[PDB]
């Protein structure tokens, strides 16, 4: 992996892009992170992005795949898997300035994301105890809620 | 794209495979679901998982990928994602008889897990109220618990 990753990886992105997956560059953000620092993030959810999700965790539920089985269901038509809505919350939260590790989340998904949507995360942080963060995080597309709730990081 | 979505599945299957990703046929479990049913899913999670989470989230973090700079974090090397150890969460509770969607998640990472990890999945339902099932849910790598958690699932 040393070198394999970042070749790998380098590798992918050329063809992920090309399927037409949205290429996020890594940036940290700045500031002092304390109660109240808030950021946002967000990402189109392409049908790349729902067959690798699928792929990597071996998540092939038809209800996020098959356009008929999905259309006769209550969704009347696919959704995104909702851990891939809230995967964004993972790179949102590891743009935040200093060492990001999760050590805990917990969401509600309140309303389906459709494959195409852009899917916004807003964080605040709301308590910190040592070098670990909480974070109030709400999902959204356009204005919709479409998940809720919190995670917390630790951060060296 | 209702149709090109199954193609676009299978072509990334043989590329994701053809760099070492393990392919996770997809089959339902059976039984009435009742309290006390209990079930289990694993993967190996390997280095082209780490490389698609990170593009299909953005999450690019250091820590997962930048084998110099993770060295010098406590974790001694890299470690993978949090989110991705639990996407296997819902490639689980997606093997549940009937249609499956996630309604909730709530998890704590109590331990690392690193490229070439098996991470087994088991759950059990401890809560039923109409279509809704809560299910108590611990993450492995052997014996070590490496997430512990709860989720509760919508199944028409």
């Amino acid at each position: 992996g040393e070198v394999k990753m970042m070749s790998l990886l380098e590798e992918m992105k050329g063809i992920y892009s090309k399927k037409g997956g949205k290429v996020k560059p890594f940036e940290k953000f700045e500031g002092e992170l304390k109660e109240g620092y808030r950021f946002e993030y967000e990402k189109k959810l392409c049908e790349i992005d729902v067959a690798m999700f699928g792929l990597i965790s071996g998540d092939l539920n038809p209800v996020h795949f098959d356009e008929d089985f999905a259309s006769k269901t209550r969704f009347g038509g696919r959704v995104v898997h909702g851990m891939l809505t809230t995967s964004l919350v993972s790179a949102a939260v590891a743009r935040l300035p200093g060492t990001v590790v999760l050590l805990e989340q917990s969401f509600r998904y309140t309303s389906p994301v459709r494959i195409g949507d852009v899917v916004r995360v807003e964080g605040v942080v709301s308590g910190v105890e040592k070098n670990r963060y909480t974070i109030d995080v709400k999902c959204y597309t356009g204005d919709k809620v479409v998940a809720e709730g919190v995670v917390k990081v630790l951060i060296w």
